[PDB]
């Protein structure tokens, strides 16, 4: 089983106990380490950290301590200029230009491969074309890695691809079956299924819907996510389940209704170290005094409340079910977004560190 756990760059820039660097990576904890994000310049992969250079060998240097270690640096994410992957796979020589610079690149900061992270194909202004282009995208990358590991003698660079849930992006944007033959695993991103754009509470990562949820609504969950994917034809054992180390949050139109489904007025308070409103790491919810948590009995998933804040994350029995489910379907493994956002010194939760992390290790063993 793979256990593919994602590290961001922006990290270091948490106040407190909550910075993470490098430093702060278990070596052992995970079987795929990924470093999130780089970004894109003239078509050619490129920093995005004034110090990404050194903290690239600081993770890689990983491997010196656990050599079963596998690391991959991804490319895109949420924040990114919104034409550069379309006009990179618009042309076959800009595709190549892109191609040849990710070889170099990996090589020289002795990364073993790179994760797509384009939000998304087809969708966000990206036009109807890019569905296809983005399956040439991933036969350049996986012919020409294949090639290189020959006149190199290295071992062949990996490509992975994180990818939606939400069925119309999938629709929208991904040739399924084509793109998982050169694809070595698919990190499914099973989670952001609900938000604070919505006007009632739902939670972020829901196994299986609510029996009141029908139509369009009843795909908002991690198992029709799952499904939709090994029915358009991702081989099981390619299909990597993500897991979230955090949760969503609203602000409640009345502290007397603290139902899932309930009204909500807007996103939840910011947390006091990731600074963001509608978010939170698992180590600011973990540990509220004077709240509430309950249980979601349809969908295995918990959520916490308390005054007019209430909360839907994952906790260590959510993810044992998770991992017993992935299992029952055959999956290659379990996807974590990520590494910073869990308690990952044991700082907060007391229950030492890593918690969630480590379960899906054990559970998965
Ligand atoms: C706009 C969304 C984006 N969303 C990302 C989740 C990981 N996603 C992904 N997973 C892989 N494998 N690649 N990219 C990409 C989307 C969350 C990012 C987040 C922000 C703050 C805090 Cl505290 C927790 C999380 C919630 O806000
Ligand atoms: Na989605």
């Amino acid at each position: 089983a793979k256990l593919v756990c994602y590290f961001t760059n922006w990290a270091q820039y948490r106040q407190g106990e909550a910075r993470f660097l490098p430093k702060d990576l278990d070596p052992s904890l995970c079987t795929h380490l990924i470093y999130a994000f780089a970004g894109m310049t003239n078509h050619q992969l490129s920093t995005t950290e004034w110090n990404d250079e050194t903290l690239y060998q600081e993770f890689n240097g990983l491997k010196k301590m656990n050599p079963k270690l596998k690391t991959l640096l991804a490319i895109g994410g949420w924040n990114f200029g919104t034409q550069k992957f379309t006009d990179m796979v618009a042309t076959a020589n800009n595709r190549q230009t892109f191609v040849n610079s990710a070889i170099r690149f990996l090589r020289k900061y002795s990364f073993d491969g790179l994760d797509l992270d384009w939000e998304y194909p087809g969708s966000q202004g990206s036009p109807a074309v890019d569905k296809e282009r983005f399956t040439t995208l991933v036969q350049d990358l996986a012919n020409a890695f294949q090639q290189e590991a020959q006149t190199s003698g290295k071992e062949r660079l990996l490509l992975s691809a994180a990818v939606p849930a939400g069925q119309t992006y999938v629709d929208a944007g991904y040739e399924v079956d084509k793109i998982a033959q050169n694809l070595d695993f698919v990190n499914l991103m099973a989670y952001d299924f609900h938000g604070s754009w919505e006007k009632v509470t739902g939670h972020n990562s829901p196994l299986y819907k609510r029996q009141e949820e029908s139509g369009a609504a009843a795909s908002l969950n991690v198992d029709a996510a799952v499904q939709q994917w090994l029915q358009k034809g991702t081989p099981a054992s390619k299909l990597i389940l993500g897991m979230p180390t955090y949760g969503r949050s609203f602000t409640l139109a009345s502290s007397s209704d603290t139902r899932v489904g309930a009204p909500a007025t807007g996103s939840g308070t910011p947390g006091p170290f990731t600074k963001e409103g509608g978010m939170l790491a698992y180590y600011e919810v973990c540990s509220w005094k004077g709240a509430t948590k309950q249980r979601i009995q349809d969908q295995k998933v918990p959520y916490i409340f308390r005054d007019n804040q209430w909360v839907g994350f994952d906790d260590v029995e959510s993810f044992k079910t998770k991992v017993s489910y992935l299992k029952q379907k055959g999956l290659g493994g379990a996807m974590v977004w990520a590494l910073d956002l869990d308690d990952f010194a044991g700082f907060s939760c007391n229950q030492g560190r890593y918690p969630l992390i480590q379960t899906l290790r054990q559970e998965l063993s």
